[PDB]
């Protein structure tokens, strides 16, 4: 039961937040109609979550693990452009008039970002320790019946 | 249970996802005001979504599969849309002063929809083993037992 | 149980689209501000929604297939309209400069429309066909019963 | 149980419904900025379901037939003026160079109102008569055995 | 049981009701872009919701009544700041050429806002005296076990 | 059970409130388009929002403690920015023609964020009393058992 509502959960939480942002991100660029990286930032950002959002309805009817790597991949990198995006988006906004304040943007860009990907490594890392440990736990157990079985 | 889960979990994403896309797509229209390509794909994209959205209420009262397969088709199909319809749109943005632009949003969307579509041929190839594999297996077992039977 | 959930899976589902829908397209109507029929069908699109909502309001505290007509009735006569509301919007939008794409959004619709109505059709046919086929099995079985029984 | 859930389901779907409209007839005001009913439709609106979500929050901690009605009413008349906003706008927008359409909005309007009353009416109807119908047959059954009982 | 769900719907509510009407009310002001009643009214009605939504995370991991207090006084405080805005949102629209229908707007406003505040007063009212009405009634019972007793 | 649920409604509330917060403050930016404030405080509260939002997903497929504290102080951090975002609006909107009213929005923005800060601390403050509290009383307890043990 735990397992069905894991999925449950992620199903809905994954389809809103991947919607929402493309569609928010596609108006914010019609509002305002680094020049070219603007244009090839949106239409990728869009498309990680739609082939995200392809997965939820695949899945759907249902190897596990290699399909749950788009999932959380797609996901997690498209927020990542999304944070890219609003950058880009200030530094367009502000790029006729606005060009002095227009630097901030970028620049207080990178020390989120950074923590952001480096977070993200220190979890995974404490994660595949898990791993190893518990096999070298494992395997200790069984060889404690084994001697006693002999 | 599992079952029932499946198509209530089903039909919120579905109705959510395909609503909000139609709704933004309709409204990023409008603002902006290739030509008569942007307005085929919009009226196509929103089209797709309608027709499935109607799936989720006919099938409440209620071959199977046969229904199935427009729910996952359209949906399928309306998200390839909305990632052609983005791409449209910077090239419509773009398209007076920023043309020059507006190309790296065409030419970048040429790689995410060929694995795109890639992908679901991949995903679904192996379902298509499945099948059969589980064919081969079934005969085999009830041999066993008319064998044995004998 | 089965029955509970499908009432409210259907009060969620479709209080979420009637709503949205009819927000989204009271607001292109604004953005932009075949003449007449704009208008008309922007009032008649968000009134059927309406009176819809209303029936899940009413249902709550509570023949019961008469209602249901209403619900199944408005939700897919709206989706209808919203998608002959998108159509003129893209005729109103390039009415004007753009005229020249104007024309596909309409051709298209064509297309889209006829299958949709058409669907419905034979889904319901087939519907049909089982009322009438199970009460010729129901009758059968009790003559079985009817005909021993002397 | 079901008496639970009947609650739950409102709660959601009354705090969506009315959140939404409030805020899109909000912003759909500001957008093209009679002259006088506009102002006060949209006022008198907005705060049909505010109060409307109150009941929604007092409703959770804790007679209750008499707040019963506060509910079904607001909501149920916030639905109709919202009614009564789009067809302001449509002769808002249209009202400057538009005014020939503007009209048909408005006289659009009046056939479904009065549906929209008039079945409410009937529903209700029906509804008071099931009420008396078993009244009499309550007393009846009683008699039946009161004077079996002598 | 009956407690749990109570907090559960109370909590995807609020959240939904407070982030929603923050965005709109946000939306709103930048559209048009008394006249110092707009920013402050505006700035304080989104703070309310803010700090409520910090309680629905707050109250996640876990006196108990004294918080409540917070949830409910704020996200009632916030309606009617809501209620205020809209009104002075059509003041501050129309205020330019429309100031004859402005003060409708102000005007309807009281009646609403009366009723609203006032309906609140008789709820809490009959809620107190119920409070005071088992007091009697259970230290009467008490009384009655008592005298028998001895 | 009691513990499943927790983490299930605070996934879709944090989602939900998040996505929604960082789309409207996006476009928010666009519409208009302290100068420098402004940038930096756009950019920062959407990053916290995208951060949390990938605590979501990376808690799906699961040290409890320490991510714990990343959900919490990165959700109640942005709502907190939220408020000053929107305090930030009102300055720029008015900026132009507004000034004279820009100021009250700033300064009534320092008493609500007082509160807010400092509501949290008393809250934490009784919190951390109570553990201490059931500490004494735990190890008294023992006590108790051992005494009558000997």
């Amino acid at each position: 039961w735990r397992k069905l509502q894991l999925s449950r959960a992620k199903l809905k939480a994954s389809s809103k937040t991947s919607a929402l942002l493309s569609g928010f991100a596609m108006v914010a660029m019609v509002e305002v109609q680094m020049l070219i990286a603007f244009a090839i930032c949106t239409t990728l950002l869009v498309a990680v979550h739609m082939l995200a959002l392809m997965i939820s309805t695949c899945i759907l009817p249902n190897l596990h693990w290699y399909i749950e790597t788009a999932w959380a991949f797609s996901t997690l990198l498209g927020l990542i452009l999304f944070l890219l995006e609003i950058a880009i988006l200030c530094w367009v906004k502000f790029y006729d008039l606005s060009p002095p304040a227009a630097w901030s943007a970028t620049v207080v860009l990178i020390p989120v970002m950074i923590i952001f990907m480096a977070f993200a490594i220190h979890f995974y890392r404490s994660l595949v320790s898990h791993k190893y440990e518990v096999t070298v736990s494992g395997i200790r157990e069984l060889e404690m019946l084994k001697e006693q079985m002999e």
